[PDB]
């Protein structure tokens, strides 16, 4: 009814704060994006440092990949984001059109499509093709955190430090739905399920929540853990048992029992803020990262 | 702790018996293959026809979705597998290369492989792109029923009326465990769990087993349905409860309690034997299809 993680990996290479870790959609790898300008390419499996992807002219603070685990998608302070092919290290597109710093990126599950949030308080949706931006949407009234599309790309989920997530129509442009429960904490981190029927939201009070989209209504909290200032990505581990996992401002990564809500698991190791944590797609590996005191990266795993 | 499937829709089309029911893993759309020698595309939330896809001679016993839902395999009785562009209806592949008829096919989640088992004894991995075989397996010693690729990619489960299960390495080809029971009646369908830590074999003496396949042990036996002679799909249903679901020569689907092995629900409806049943990626939803003295596939929708 517990997980185990255990650290099996530390993987240095950063010389700034890490921003962003994910693993790729077919297990191999994990991307890790920074202040330095850099993503680094790690395997998955064994921590394995693997090449350097550079083009960026500022910092870093969200990478992504594409369903195919051969494109990333980097989101930059130097205003663009990047399409990169991973296994040339080419960028193969800048996507050029905030005007100012771009926060957060993602693919839809096509990969045909790039929705960003930025400062600048709009939402873009790209064409990973072309390069061309295809909407610019007055998402927000101050900057954007998170964007993630739902399962089949029909819908946009953000979220802005102004309190609110909206839920948008891809192909329409139409904010279809606006979350809003008893306060309006600034809205750090928020993602749909992999089922696209719920909506993990991170808060600068010291929570996290689970909001049924359908319904508009909060299922569950998870607090514990300290968030006031950074935006902590948030994960839905399902390969073990069922938890929820996200990094804190007291150096842990904290995982709580999906349905109860108890914290399970706190993982000890880093020295700095835990900004960023990833989920293997299949096996019960955690990656964690920290901030500019630590800039190490940390790999765990479970026997569930 | 029981479910209530109810028919919602009949889907009459297929001039004669219909061989496979798919659902397309973006959740929009089902395919049927049939001995008629076509395809055809329904709608799976309102049943609504959709388009037909000729080119096979002597029909159709398979047909597999890609995991972008863009591409159909299909296993025909005139020794060739085609893969279709379901846009356009155009055949894009002719993979020939099998000495007899062929029986099943399936992509691999990458979907840059397609595998597939024939009456000529031989399993087959191919090349989307070029459609050339990469390996091909010794892999029975009678007509192989099934071929499925688990979560990872990284296997291959078989089954043939020999009465073995194998798993085959997808890289190497290599035979990595044939599985026996204490006895071994033809194997007419074998799968891997959805978290391809597990398989599901139907044999010809009216049974279904859990196995897992490292251990090489059977876990579970589910049976009160009739088949002896058709390969005959099964399913395990996640959406909701946890159920096995199954086609049976008696014209019904059967839905087994995951976990006690008890049946829990027959659905009435079909006139003869039902050779195929798929649950939809997202919702409480199954799709069933009977042979050649009734034709039609039905849709039934469940609360749980
Ligand atoms: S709701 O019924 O009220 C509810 C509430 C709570 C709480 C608290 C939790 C759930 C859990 N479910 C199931 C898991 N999930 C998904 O969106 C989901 C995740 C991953 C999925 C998936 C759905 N389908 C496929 N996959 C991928 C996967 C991952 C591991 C192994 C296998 C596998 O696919 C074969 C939500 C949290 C809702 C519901
Ligand atoms: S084994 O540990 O002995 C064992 C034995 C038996 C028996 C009898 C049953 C199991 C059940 N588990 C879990 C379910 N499962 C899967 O293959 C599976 C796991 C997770 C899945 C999935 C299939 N499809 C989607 N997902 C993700 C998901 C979707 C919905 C809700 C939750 C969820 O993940 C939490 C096997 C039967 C093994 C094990
Ligand atoms: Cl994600
Ligand atoms: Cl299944």
């Amino acid at each position: 009814v517990k997980p185990n993680y255990a650290l099996k990996f530390t993987l240095a290479g950063h010389t700034k704060a890490v921003s962003s870790v994910k693993f790729s959609p077919n297990g191999e790898w994990l991307a890790s994006s920074s202040a330095d300008k850099l993503i680094k390419i790690w395997g998955a499996y064994d921590g394995k440092f693997e090449k350097t992807i550079s083009g960026h002219k500022l910092g870093i603070s969200d990478v992504a990949w594409s369903s195919d685990s051969n494109l990333l998608v980097s989101a930059s302070d130097d205003k663009t984001l990047k399409i990169w092919d991973v296994s040339s290290g080419k960028c193969l597109k800048t996507l050029k059109g905030h005007s100012n710093y771009v926060f957060c990126c993602n693919f839809n599950p096509q990969s045909n499509l790039i929705v960003s949030g930025s400062f600048d308080e709009s939402v873009r949706i790209w064409d990973v093709k072309t390069g061309k931006c295809l909407k610019t949407l007055p998402a927000h009234s101050d900057p954007v955190s998170a964007v993630h599309f739902n399962r089949d790309g029909s819908l946009i989920v953000s979220s802005s430090y102004d309190g609110l997530c909206r839920i948008w129509d891809t192909a329409s442009g139409q904010c279809l739905k606006t979350l809003i429960d008893d306060d309006n904490p600034p809205v750090s981190f928020v993602k749909f399920s992999p089922n696209g029927k719920y909506i993990l939201a991170a808060t600068l009070d010291n929570t996290l929540k689970l909001w049924d989209y359908s319904k508009g209504k909060c299922l569950k909290t998870y607090t514990g853990h300290k968030n006031e200032k950074y935006c902590i990505f948030a994960n839905f581990s399902v390969t073990g048992g069922k938890w929820i996992v996200s990094g804190s401002e007291d150096n842990l990564v904290y995982i709580w029992n999906l349905q109860t809500k108890e914290i399970v698991q706190k993982l000890q190791g880093h020295t700095d803020v835990v900004i960023s944590t990833a989920c293997h797609p299949t096996e019960n590996i955690i990656a964690s990262a920290a901030l500019e005191n630590d800039k190490t990266i940390k790999l765990w795993k479970s026997d569930c």
